[PDB]
């Protein structure tokens, strides 16, 4: 390699990573603020919504989060209600997290509220969609993170959608719980 | 329809945990890199602005640094009460001698093997002969963030 060359791509991707998650970021926390819930919270939330359950390591592993951070969150969520703790015979190393009724109920409550006119994220990649008739693949990105954080945590993205498709319908470019 | 909400849904959520883990992964190689040094990442990337821009408003600072002016203002703050930086008028920061020479050294150090994206994309690089473009990536930057923020790439 040319270290001129690999210090001109890793301070172009530091700029465009930092730009993009902080802008995410943003969008997430204004759509949060109602509820008094953190991002960390709704991301766990999230993914014991998507599995249907989840281990405190698959929290951290798929929220990006340590070990400590994902307990510690888990533990705020079921002092406000949201989560409980069980324990799986079948599995004795782990701890599992599972919606309660009030949390699954905020879950869809948040969904409910989603818009995407409001998120920078989807106005911004609006112009590719259109030229290309999907949303943009990113798939150079993809490789990349899939180098970096291994095939096990590109598995969460199979499931993205399987709860919500049962759980919900477009009506009005909004999602609304439906009778399931 | 235009969009599926659904499917809106989910690119924005495919995007959001892309974007994470990228950042996270970044932000950790950027904070072992600056250790020796006992700067925060805001502060080396103040220290690069001012750099690339040739001194630069805080409102720069801010906008290039991706960073709230509050935020812009109190570490170059940090930085000018070190001695790195100091406050002028044409009010704009400029590197002193001193933090000149930081920013020299780190460069010196800069080390891509011990970067996770630099490494991460080595496949790409050996399948293209260059590094990736990432152009749908830089299309939705430059549509959040507009022009004027994109000219900073331009100093290659």
């Amino acid at each position: 390699y040319d270290v001129k060359e690999a210090l001109v791509f890793t301070q172009k991707m530091a700029q465009l990573s930092k730009a993009l998650w902080k802008s995410i970021e943003k969008d997430w926390q204004q759509w949060l603020k109602p509820y008094d819930l953190n991002i960390n919270e709704h991301h766990i939330l999230w993914i014991a919504y998507q599995l249907n359950g989840a281990s405190i390591s698959e929290i951290a592993k798929f929220g990006v989060m340590h070990v400590s951070t994902a307990f510690n969150f888990s533990k705020k969520l079921e002092e406000r209600g949201y989560l409980r703790f069980s324990k799986r015979l079948n599995d004795k190393r782990n701890t599992y997290v599972q919606l309660t009724e009030e949390g699954t109920e905020v879950f869809w409550s948040l969904l409910e509220e989603f818009d995407p006119t409001r998120n920078a994220v989807f106005k911004g990649s609006q112009p590719l969609y259109h030229l290309f008739g999907k949303f943009p693949e990113v798939a150079e990105m993809m490789c990349m993170i899939r180098h970096i954080y291994g095939d096990d945590f590109m598995e969460i993205f199979e499931t993205s959608l399987t709860n919500i498709d049962n759980d919900f319908e477009s009506v009005n470019g909004k999602l609304k719980k439906k009778a399931k």
